[PDB]
């Protein structure tokens, strides 16, 4: 079902960035701050051996967590392997390097429950034309839950 | 902002309803099954006056309470005052009396910090052209957070 973008560069993917939008397949996975894929990205840190270090903050323990997930390099290009979140791998869909990445999560096992999905942009402000790009890319996923996230929201993203 | 239904019969949207689809303004209005505007309508009564008894559920005191909600006729066709949820005004948007109906709660002193609106439907199944009609609607609106339920959800709806 998931068509990832062919071309991808991963180092030019380096830098700060902010979850300005989420979708899921369950209501569960993100619905409340403590929801299992209410995941808040950071930064993306590419390595030289193509694998993503991706770091993100997570609500546990009655608070908002530092994590850092390795994203393992796999044969087909923009999939990656991660062992974090209960999925499994990580696939980026499109992005322009400088605005905007659409990635999606997953658990290979059962694809249609655990499928999370994520709008990233550079800077903590609202950009139309990534949502556009977000909400195309989503038309064919059985989402059942979409969030989006104000200027003032994408400062601390996560908080108590 | 919001545009009401024009030659509104409510006497024809009498009988059995399921939320299928909840949006809002804001994320805490409806992300959690305990938020303040996670409302699911099982019944719609009209009255002889034309004024709309809505039957609804709500999480309260940690369980499913049945509530009912009486939306009193006003000047303006389609516009209903309510003194329920912080909410003043029910809007129905649109409908097809046998299938669907749109309709939108808010309080008019802050309209976009308490909006929410709803897709119903006749039977419990996903209507994708429901969804459809309620996604258009939706275009023009601030909406930060967007919930879609399956069948399955539909049958008991609210559960502990
Ligand atoms: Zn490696
Ligand atoms: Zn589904
Ligand atoms: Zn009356
Ligand atoms: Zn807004």
């Amino acid at each position: 079902v998931t068509q990832t973008m062919k071309g991808l560069d991963i180092q030019k993917v380096a830098g700060t960035w902010y979850s300005l939008a989420m979708a899921a397949s369950d209501i569960s996975l993100l619905d409340a701050q403590s929801a299992p894929l209410r995941v808040y990205v950071e930064e993306l840190k590419p390595t030289p051996e193509g694998d993503l270090e991706i770091l993100l903050q997570k609500w546990e323990n009655g608070e908002c967590a530092q994590k850092k997930i390795i994203a393992e390099k796999t044969k087909i290009p923009a999939v990656f392997k991660i062992d974090a979140l209960n999925e499994n791998k990580v696939l980026v869909l499109d992005t322009d390097y400088k605005k905007y990445l659409l990635f999606c999560m997953e658990n290979s096992a059962e694809p249609e429950q655990s499928l999370a999905c994520q709008c990233l942009v550079r800077t903590p402000e609202v950009d139309d034309e990534a949502l556009e790009k977000f909400d195309k890319a989503l038309k064919a996923l059985p989402m059942h839950i979409r969030l989006s996230f104000n200027p003032t929201q994408l400062e601390e993203q996560c908080h108590i």
